Formats: structure tokens, sequence, C-alpha cells
């Protein structure tokens, strides 16, 4: 059972926080009394978000502008964010490289860039954040999509990158469990969200109900606060019925009896 | 005689029952073919009377496989050596291979970058290399192969793992790359469907296989029955040959029982009515 008080005084990083869901998450955390450090490329927009967050009641609020294409930036941002706040309780990984619906033909640069930004940078951020999260017994929140669980035409690269996050973060979650790293990892599986970016990209191609981003932002925060492994958020009740893979959980359990990890 | 001959192997039941004759005279590329499963696939294809071009970094090992493929009965057999780390080499290799055989019927993506079982700490270099070699290079090879595959209504065969379907500790980077393959290739399969690109895509989800490389990496860590590489290699060929979307191959019957995800297929089918692609 979530209570907003759970975020009060928590030190939180939100990436891709200048717009959409990331910005909504910043605002919610602001209202909850959390310390926040938001990031994205747009310094000016970040400034506005930061100002509004202080308005909303954030215990403290800062932004650091940069591109997540740059792994050195990602790494230094975490350290700098942690220094401003005196630690870190939750790492919210939410940015993605800009993407539109298109048939895949030969754009290898977009497939590479998508892997770099949507996947690689999440890993670099995690490595950089880990000692602080370990010290706080904090949380990693990874923003994924229904397209990171099942296949859709027109987003091959993006979907590849969301699939990767599941495979990467679900692996380390089992490693953490065994090495006693008390850091939660919540994978967020979102359907269509009414963000300006998504609504434009799907215009005339996709005819489905877009869920509200303010609510989506909250359900993400909630999942992290409760240390849930996965969060499922979609308009359709049929998604919520079919989305889970209980067989996958069973299989992982059955295989767990066939390997020995005492040796690190 | 070949000029006065014609017809088709793929008649009634061919989508269900494999026959070695289905690869006879087919033009096939196998990557990661100097050892393990890839080498075993090369051999099976040889026996079936296929034309084959194999690749891997090791020229001397490739040479040996080629010699043994011709012995075995392959229509023709060649090798081109190089690293799949180099996207230029992956791209030219497809063209070179296609030219040696005068076309392409089946693309078998099987290589990976060397990997061992280790906890993930901070090796970002291995995570990147894993994505480049195990995933990115598959895409570049697919891009290069497509024109020839479209002309022959051929096949793409993607070798994956159980770790490309469910999570395992100690192979975070590797598993990320295998999961990436399913997301990418499953997406283009729906794309080919609607754009009438008659090129099949077979994703192979393999359990532990008794290759030298795997048996070494799991030693003292993993205690499971390993399945034979000869038969694993054949089930891969079969899958591609029959144009099946997914091949599942593992020692446990419990894997075969639980591994499929019918709910994913139902969802994908429900979501298909919510989007218009004509354009
Ligand atoms: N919207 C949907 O329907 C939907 C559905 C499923 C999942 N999701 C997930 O929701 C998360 C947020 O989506 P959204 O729709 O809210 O996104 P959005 O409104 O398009 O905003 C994306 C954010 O990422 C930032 N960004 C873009 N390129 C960047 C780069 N190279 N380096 C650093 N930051 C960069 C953007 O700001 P700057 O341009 O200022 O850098 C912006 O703050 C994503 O991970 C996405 O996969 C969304
Ligand atoms: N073995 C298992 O238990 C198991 C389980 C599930 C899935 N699989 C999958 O089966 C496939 C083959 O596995 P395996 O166990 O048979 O592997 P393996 O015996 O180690 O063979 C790997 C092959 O890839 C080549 N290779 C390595 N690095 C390369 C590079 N940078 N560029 C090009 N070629 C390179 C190797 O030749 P060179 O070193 O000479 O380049 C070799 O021919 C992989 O996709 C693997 O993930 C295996
Ligand atoms: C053909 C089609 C139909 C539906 C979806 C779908 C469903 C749920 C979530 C998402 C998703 O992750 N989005 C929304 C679109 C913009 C993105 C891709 C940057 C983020 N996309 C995708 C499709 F490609
Ligand atoms: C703890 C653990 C980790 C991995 C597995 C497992 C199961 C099925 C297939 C595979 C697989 O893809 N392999 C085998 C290992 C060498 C690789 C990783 C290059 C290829 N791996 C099982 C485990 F118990």
């Amino acid at each position: 059972e979530f209570r907003p008080e759970m975020l009060q005084g928590k030190k939180v990083i939100v990436t891709g926080a200048s717009k959409g869901i990331g910005r909504e998450m910043a605002y919610h955390l602001a209202k909850m009394g959390a310390h926040v450090v938001v990031t994205a490329r747009s310094k000016e927009t970040l400034q506005k978000v930061v100002s509004h967050c202080l308005e909303l009641g954030a215990a403290s609020a800062h932004y650091i502008a940069g591109t997540m294409e740059d792994m050195t930036f990602a790494e230094q941002f975490v350290a700098q964010a942690g220094k401003l706040m005196g630690g870190l309780d939750m790492l919210i990984l939410n940015h993605i490289t800009n993407t539109s619906l298109n048939l895949f033909h030969d754009d290898i640069h977009h497939v590479r860039k998508s892997m770099e930004v949507n996947f690689l940078s999440y890993v670099v951020l995690t490595v950089a954040a880990l000692p602080m999260l370990k010290q706080s017994n904090g949380s990693i929140v990874v923003v994924s999509s229904l397209a990171g669980k099942v296949a859709y035409p027109m987003v091959a690269a993006y979907s590849a990158s969301k699939f990767a996050l599941d495979g990467f973060f679900s692996s380390i979650r089992k490693e953490y469990s065994v090495s006693r790293v008390n850091v939660s990892i919540t994978l967020c599986v979102l359907g269509l969200i009414d963000t300006e970016t998504a609504m434009k990209a799907v215009s005339g191609i996709v005819h489905m109900q877009a869920a509200p981003k303010e609510e989506c932002a909250l359900e993400i925060i909630k999942g992290g606060a409760l240390r849930q492994e996965e969060v499922y958020y979609d308009s359709s009740r049929w998604t919520t019925l079919l989305i889970r893979n209980p067989c996958r959980k069973i299989l992982e359990e059955l295989y767990s009896t066939s390997y020995n990890m005492d040796r690190f």
C-alpha cells in the first residue's frame, strides 16, 4: 500500500525529465517532498521544471543538462547529482532517443543509437549510481513499454532496446538477490501514453486509447516505492489480463535449483 | 540434366514434415561456423547437398570445416574469415558470399562474442561488445542479405537462447543481446507480413548445449544435462527449412512445457486491429 509520505525526503534522479512522463514524475515527487535532480538535454526547459518543482514543494530541486549519447556525461551526472543531494535513494531511468514509427529498411544508425541511449546509458547510470543505492538500500526504476514484452511492427530498434533492458535488468536482479545487494529493480511496462511526443508519432497509424501521463507517472513512482519487480500500465483490461508471464517466473525458479552461485 | 529438370520439394505436408532434400542445392550462409553448433550445422548442410559459405575469425579452422563439408557431399563449400565486430566486414561478406553461390536461400546467424559466467559489476565494454556482435552485426547482415533473400523467398535463422526468453544471473550482457534479437526480429517479422516480404524469420531458443566452449564456461557453476550439438544443429536447420517462427530445443521436458508464451501471441493478435499500416 503506497503512501506519498514514502517519497518525503528521498533523494531522487529522474532522466528524460524535461517533458512527458519524466516531467510528470518530477512534479509528483516534488509534491511528495522529495529531493530531486532532473536531467535531459534542454537546459531551459529543465530550469522551468526545476522552478515548478520548488513551487510544488520539493525539499530541494536541481537539474544538470546533457546528452545520454555521451557515456562520460551519464557517469559524471550521477556523481554530481549525488553530491548535490548528499546521496541517492531512487534512480528513475526514463529517457529514450527520439523515435518515430517506420518500417525498418536500412537505418543501422538508428538501431545503434537506440541501443546506446535507450539501453547502454541505463547500464552506465546504474554502475555509477550503485554504491550510493547500496548505502541507502535504494531503488532502480526502469521505464519500459508493452513493446519491450511483445512485438509490434514499426518500432524494431526501439523494441530491441526495451527487450534488452528486460534481459539485462532481470539478470542483475537475480544476481543482487544472491549477493545480498539490497537495491530493488522495477521494470515498468507501459502501454500508449498521451504524451505530446507519442500522440504525434502515432497520429493516423494507431487507433487506441492513450492513458493519462499524470497517472502513468504516479504508477511508476508507486512501483519503485513498493519495490515491485514489474509495473503494468495500459488502458485495456485485456492487456492487464494477458501481459504477465507466470510461466517465465516458474521456469526461472525451476532452473535456480540447477546452478550454484557461492563463489561470487 | 539439371537444365531439363524442374519441380518443387515443398508440397503438401512440407510445412510439417522435414526432409533433408529440402536443403538440396539451397544456398546457405552459416556464421560462427568454425566450431560448436555452427560447425555442426555446416556439416548437416553438407550431407544434405547444400551450397555453403561459412564464416568466423579463424581461417585455418574454417579451411578444415570447408574440406570436411565437401567430403560430406556439399554442392559447394567456401569460407570467408573476419570478425563480426567490424560492420564493414559483415556487410561485404554477405555480398561476397552471395557472389560465390550466385544467390542466397538461407541466412543462419549464429556467432557471438566470447562470454563467460560472471557477476555484473562495471564491465561496460563487454556489454557494448555483446550488443555489437551478438545483435548489431545480425542486423547489418540481415540488411545486406535481404535483396537476395527477397528474390529467392528465403529465410533468416536467428540463433538465440533460453536466456533470450527468461532471465538468468551471470550473463546479463549476453542475455540483453539475446532479448534484443527477439524484439528486433519479431518486429520486422510483422513488418514483412504486411509488406508481403516473403522471407521467413526463425528464432531458435536453445537450452544448454554440449559445445566445448559452453561446457567450459559452466564448469562447477551450472549442473544441468547438456543437449547434443549434432541434434541441436539439425533442429535449427529443420526450423528454418519449415519456415517456423520459433524453435525450442532443450534437455528438460519442463522447458518444452513452459517456454512458449501463448499470451504474447494473443496480445499481438489483439493489438493488430488497433493500427493501420497502409502507407
Ligand atoms: N509515451 C508513450 O506512449 C510511451 C509508451 C510506452 C513507454 N514509454 C516510455 O516512457 C518514457 C518517457 O516517454 P515520453 O513519451 O514521456 O517521452 P517524451 O515526452 O518524448 O520525452 C522524452 C525525454 O527524453 C529526453 N531525451 C531525448 N533524447 C535524449 C538524449 N539523447 N539524452 C538525454 N535525454 C534525452 C527528452 O528531452 P530533451 O529532448 O530535452 O533531451 C525528454 O525529456 C520512455 O522511456 C518511453 O519508452 C512511453
Ligand atoms: N552452447 C550453448 O550451450 C548454447 C546455448 C544457447 C544458445 N547458444 C547459441 O549458439 C550459438 C553458437 O554457440 P556455440 O556454443 O556453438 O559457440 P562456440 O562453439 O563458442 O562457437 C562460436 C563461433 O562464433 C565464432 N566467433 C567468435 N567470436 C567471433 C567474432 N568476433 N566474429 C565472428 N565469429 C566469431 C567462433 O569462431 P572464431 O573464434 O574463430 O572467430 C565460432 O565459430 C550462439 O548464438 C550461442 O548463443 C549456445
Ligand atoms: C504500430 C504500433 C502500435 C502501438 C504501439 C505502442 C503501444 C504501447 C506503447 C508504445 C510505446 O512504447 N510508445 C508509443 C509510440 C511512441 C514510442 C514508440 C516512442 C513509445 N507503443 C507501437 C506501435 F508501433
Ligand atoms: C547460471 C546460468 C547461466 C546461463 C545458463 C544457460 C542456460 C541455457 C543456455 C545458456 C546459453 O545460452 N549458454 C550456455 C553458457 C555459455 C553461453 C552463456 C555463452 C551460452 N545458458 C544457465 C545457468 F544456470
